[PDB]
DNA sequence: ACCGAATGACATGCATGCATACAGGATGTATATACCTGACACGTGCCTGGAGACTAGGGAGTAACCCCCTTGGCGGTTAAAACGCGGGGGACAGC
Protein backbone atom coordinates (compact mmCIF):
# COMPACT_ATOMS: atom_id res chain seq x y z
CA UNK A 1 0.00 0.00 0.00
CA UNK A 2 2.71 2.41 -0.96
CA UNK A 3 1.55 4.98 -3.55
CA UNK A 4 4.97 7.64 -5.13
CA UNK A 5 7.44 8.49 -2.93
CA UNK A 6 6.66 11.87 -2.99
CA UNK A 7 3.55 12.07 -1.03
CA UNK A 8 3.93 10.18 2.50
CA UNK A 9 7.25 12.40 2.71
CA UNK A 10 5.00 15.51 2.61
CA UNK A 11 2.67 13.91 4.89
CA UNK A 12 5.08 13.22 6.97
CA UNK A 13 6.71 16.52 7.31
CA UNK A 14 3.38 17.91 7.91
CA UNK A 15 2.82 15.74 10.91
CA UNK A 16 5.55 17.22 12.57
CA UNK A 17 5.87 20.77 11.73
CA UNK A 18 9.36 21.81 12.73
CA UNK A 19 9.97 25.16 11.83
CA UNK A 20 13.77 24.53 11.95
CA UNK A 21 12.88 21.53 9.11
CA UNK A 22 12.73 18.21 10.00
CA UNK A 23 15.54 15.88 10.55
CA UNK A 24 16.52 12.71 8.38
CA UNK A 25 15.54 9.79 10.68
CA UNK A 26 11.97 12.23 11.61
CA UNK A 27 10.63 10.87 8.22
CA UNK A 28 12.20 7.66 8.64
CA UNK A 29 10.88 6.26 11.44
CA UNK A 30 7.20 7.50 11.44
CA UNK A 31 6.72 6.36 7.53
CA UNK A 32 8.15 2.81 8.29
CA UNK A 33 6.42 2.44 11.24
CA UNK A 34 2.90 4.16 9.69
CA UNK A 35 2.63 2.54 6.03
CA UNK A 36 4.22 -0.49 4.47
CA UNK A 37 7.03 -0.48 2.42
CA UNK A 38 9.34 -3.07 0.53
CA UNK A 39 12.14 -4.78 1.79
CA UNK A 40 14.96 -1.84 0.58
CA UNK A 41 12.89 0.80 2.10
CA UNK A 42 15.25 2.51 4.01
CA UNK A 43 17.65 2.91 0.69
CA UNK A 44 14.74 4.10 -1.37
CA UNK A 45 14.31 7.23 1.42
CA UNK A 46 17.63 7.80 1.25
CA UNK A 47 17.92 8.97 -2.41
CA UNK A 48 14.24 9.63 -2.24
CA UNK A 49 15.33 12.99 -0.19
CA UNK A 50 18.07 13.35 -2.75
CA UNK A 51 15.90 13.45 -5.91
CA UNK A 52 13.36 15.48 -3.73
CA UNK A 53 15.73 17.91 -2.65
CA UNK A 54 17.01 18.03 -6.58
CA UNK A 55 13.71 18.86 -7.57
CA UNK A 56 14.20 22.10 -5.16
CA UNK A 57 11.14 21.99 -3.66
CA UNK A 58 11.88 20.90 0.16
CA UNK A 59 14.75 23.11 1.96
CA UNK A 60 17.81 20.78 3.75
CA UNK A 61 18.13 23.72 6.65
CA UNK A 62 21.15 22.05 8.18
CA UNK A 63 23.88 18.80 7.21
CA UNK A 64 24.80 17.91 3.88
CA UNK A 65 23.38 15.46 0.86
CA UNK A 66 20.84 13.21 3.14
CA UNK A 67 22.25 13.35 6.61
CA UNK A 68 20.96 16.73 7.37
CA UNK A 69 17.51 18.09 8.08
CA UNK A 70 14.93 19.25 5.66
CA UNK A 71 12.11 21.45 5.48
CA UNK A 72 9.18 21.53 3.12
CA UNK A 73 10.77 24.76 1.89
CA UNK A 74 6.32 25.98 1.77
C1' DA B 1 -26.28 15.47 -11.84
C1' DC B 2 -25.27 12.83 -16.06
C1' DC B 3 -22.85 13.47 -20.45
C1' DG B 4 -18.11 14.58 -22.83
C1' DA B 5 -13.56 16.41 -22.51
C1' DA B 6 -10.12 16.49 -19.68
C1' DT B 7 -7.34 14.88 -15.96
C1' DG B 8 -6.08 12.62 -11.59
C1' DA B 9 -6.10 7.90 -9.61
C1' DC B 10 -5.46 3.15 -10.35
C1' DA B 11 -3.42 -0.80 -12.47
C1' DT B 12 0.12 -2.43 -14.55
C1' DG B 13 4.02 -2.21 -18.34
C1' DC B 14 8.74 -1.26 -18.44
C1' DA B 15 13.08 -0.75 -17.10
C1' DT B 16 16.36 -1.08 -13.19
C1' DG B 17 18.52 -1.98 -8.81
C1' DC B 18 19.84 -5.06 -6.13
C1' DA B 19 20.66 -9.38 -4.27
C1' DT B 20 22.36 -14.02 -4.86
C1' DA B 21 24.01 -18.11 -6.35
C1' DC B 22 27.37 -20.01 -9.27
C1' DA B 23 31.07 -21.42 -12.01
C1' DG B 24 35.11 -20.19 -13.54
C1' DG B 25 39.48 -19.67 -13.22
C1' DA B 26 43.24 -18.23 -11.23
C1' DT B 27 46.45 -18.71 -7.37
C1' DG B 28 48.03 -20.25 -3.33
C1' DT B 29 48.42 -24.25 -0.54
C1' DA B 30 48.79 -29.11 0.50
C1' DT B 31 50.38 -33.36 -1.27
C1' DA B 32 53.94 -36.39 -3.02
C1' DT B 33 58.40 -37.38 -4.48
C1' DA B 34 63.47 -38.14 -4.10
C1' DC B 35 68.13 -37.35 -2.26
C1' DC B 36 71.27 -35.12 1.35
C1' DT B 37 74.47 -34.69 5.82
C1' DG B 38 74.86 -31.36 8.74
C1' DA B 39 74.33 -33.21 12.88
C1' DC B 40 72.33 -36.02 16.99
C1' DA B 41 73.71 -39.79 19.22
C1' DC B 42 76.52 -42.59 21.01
C1' DG B 43 81.26 -43.86 22.39
C1' DT B 44 85.86 -43.38 24.92
C1' DG B 45 88.50 -41.50 27.75
C1' DC B 46 89.73 -39.15 32.16
C1' DC B 47 89.62 -36.91 36.40
C1' DT B 48 87.61 -34.26 39.93
C1' DG B 49 84.12 -33.75 42.90
C1' DG B 50 80.59 -35.90 45.17
C1' DA B 51 80.10 -39.21 48.63
C1' DG B 52 81.75 -41.63 53.35
C1' DA B 53 83.23 -41.26 57.69
C1' DC B 54 85.11 -38.31 61.09
C1' DT B 55 84.70 -34.64 65.05
C1' DA B 56 82.92 -30.03 67.09
C1' DG B 57 80.23 -26.53 68.66
C1' DG B 58 76.37 -23.31 68.12
C1' DG B 59 71.68 -22.27 66.51
C1' DA B 60 67.11 -24.01 66.50
C1' DG B 61 63.81 -25.89 69.44
C1' DT B 62 61.96 -26.62 73.39
C1' DA B 63 59.34 -24.54 78.28
C1' DA B 64 57.98 -20.70 80.68
C1' DC B 65 56.19 -16.36 81.81
C1' DC B 66 54.11 -11.90 81.11
C1' DC B 67 50.89 -8.00 79.95
C1' DC B 68 48.93 -5.46 76.40
C1' DC B 69 46.50 -4.75 72.95
C1' DT B 70 42.83 -7.30 70.50
C1' DT B 71 38.84 -8.45 70.86
C1' DG B 72 34.54 -7.68 72.91
C1' DG B 73 30.72 -4.90 74.29
C1' DC B 74 27.67 -0.68 74.86
C1' DG B 75 25.36 3.37 74.57
C1' DG B 76 24.73 8.60 71.84
C1' DT B 77 24.88 11.93 67.59
C1' DT B 78 24.90 12.75 63.42
C1' DA B 79 27.46 12.68 59.46
C1' DA B 80 27.02 10.16 55.74
C1' DA B 81 24.51 6.93 53.18
C1' DA B 82 20.15 5.97 50.79
C1' DC B 83 16.58 7.52 47.98
C1' DG B 84 13.75 10.42 44.38
C1' DC B 85 13.79 12.94 40.39
C1' DG B 86 14.28 16.43 36.49
C1' DG B 87 16.68 16.92 33.10
C1' DG B 88 20.29 17.70 29.64
C1' DG B 89 24.17 16.38 27.16
C1' DG B 90 26.97 12.59 26.34
C1' DA B 91 26.92 8.16 23.32
C1' DC B 92 26.04 6.72 19.61
C1' DA B 93 24.48 5.60 15.26
C1' DG B 94 24.31 7.09 10.16
C1' DC B 95 26.05 9.77 5.60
Amino acid sequence: DHPKYSDMIVAAIQAEKNRAGSSRQSIQKYIKSHYKVGENADSQIKLSIKRLVTTGVLKQTKGVGASGSFRLAK
